[PDB]
């Protein structure tokens, strides 16, 4: 890492040419030049050169990878003062907070929400059971019901959670590791209805983020699933689309996780002064915020004077709803424990090489031992 400049990573879903925009504010008022990468699969890398003393010199990435990175002393102690932290949320910095002590800035809070055509279907299903029939009858048009990102489980885990599944309780003041319900009646009962939607042919194991975006934004699927940083391609296709609740399973709304973007500053950085001036000074303002919103949507942002402009946009609404709905995630280092396992369980379940039983007994092992 070079000394007098900013190195920033951030996942390339989101508007990392609106960062980029912020970083070139901040280096025409103060001259260091501030570069935006998006690497691939960023929250694994940063780990591996963050340990040897290298890597950006702030990675922006959901708050569930930072008590990891916390625990491997891979992040720096933010210190925002009291009038700062009084211009966020205080539940958006709960969400950094790691034994006791800060480690990132809160950005935005996101959740995933049921999006549909409008054109195709004026009246969206409320619950995931009635999507076959409904499925079967789209089919009578060469469309399709519903197409979303198979292959990442933080778009399948709403489901799964809706009749009991879960991660890690939250019990006695913080997360217990052992009581995991990634195998137990109601994460069973929810993958299976997946798998059976795969098997059934009303979805394909294959389909991927590309091909759930493209399938939706050409009209040829009535609903998709994703999050805020989706609603920009959705706008310039030009369908006609809502953001409502996610369907229900058998009675229960489905539980989104939801995720806040944190910046968490790299310990082994020589321009932690510069990182904290440019976070506090010119990204978490009005002004900063709506550059990066206006690439690519961020949600409901931590910072509650450009919040409540945004708390309007209906989208927005939706968003939170099925936050509300849900749970945010836990920040503990085992989490990373928790993506893989279930990530492997939900496609080996999807793909055939597994029962349901199996993949996630298998999961719920792994996570536990
Ligand atoms: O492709 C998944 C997409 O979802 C996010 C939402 O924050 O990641 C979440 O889900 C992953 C597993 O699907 C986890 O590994 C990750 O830690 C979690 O935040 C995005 O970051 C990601 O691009
Ligand atoms: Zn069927
Ligand atoms: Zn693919």
């Amino acid at each position: 890492i070079e000394e007098g400049k900013l190195v920033i990573w951030i996942n390339g879903l989101f508007g990392y040419n609106g960062l980029a925009e912020v970083g070139k504010k901040f280096e025409k008022d103060t001259g260091i030049k501030v570069t935006v990468e998006h690497p691939d699969k960023l929250e694994e890398k940063f780990p591996q050169v963050a340990a040897t003393g290298d890597g950006p010199d702030i990675i922006f990435y959901a708050h569930d990878r930072f008590g990891g990175y916390a625990q491997s002393g891979l992040l720096a102690e933010i210190t925002p003062d009291k009038a700062f932290q009084d211009k966020l949320y205080p539940f958006t910095w709960d969400a950094v907070r790691y034994n006791g002590k800060l480690i990132a800035y809160p950005i935005a809070v996101y959740a995933l929400s049921l999006i549909y055509n409008k054109d195709l279907l004026p009246n969206p299903p409320k619950t995931w059971e009635e999507i076959p029939a409904l499925d079967k009858e789209l089919k009578a048009k060469g469309k399709s019901a519903l197409m979303f990102n198979l292959q990442e489980p933080y778009f399948t885990w709403p489901l799964i959670a809706a009749d009991g599944g879960y991660a890690f309780k939250y019990e006695n003041g913080k997360y217990d590791i052992k009581d995991v319900g990634v195998d137990n009646a109601g994460a069973k009962a929810g993958l299976t209805f997946l798998v059976d939607l795969i098997k059934n042919k009303h979805m394909n194991a294959d389909t991927d983020y590309s091909i759930a975006e493209a399938a939706f934004n050409k009209g040829e699927t009535a609903m998709t699933i994703n999050g805020p940083w989706a609603w920009s391609n959705i706008d310039t296709s030009k369908v006609n689309y809502g953001v409502t609740v996610l369907p229900t399973f058998k009675g229960q709304p489905s539980k989104p996780f939801v995720g806040v973007l944190s910046a968490g500053i790299n310990a082994a950085s020589p321009n932690k002064e510069l990182a904290k001036e440019f976070l506090e000074n010119y990204l978490l303002t009005d002004e900063g915020l709506e550059a990066v919103n206006k690439d690519k949507p961020l949600g409901a942002v931590a910072l509650k004077s450009y919040e409540e402009e945004l708390a309007k946009d209906p989208r927005i609404a939706a968003t939170m709803e099925n936050a509300q709905k849900g749970e945010i995630m836990p920040n503990i280092p085992q989490m990373s424990a928790f993506w893989y396992a279930v990530r492997t369980a939900v496609i080996n379940a999807a793909s055939g090489r597994q029962t349901v039983d199996e993949a996630l007994k298998d999961a719920q092992t792994r996570i536990t031992k």
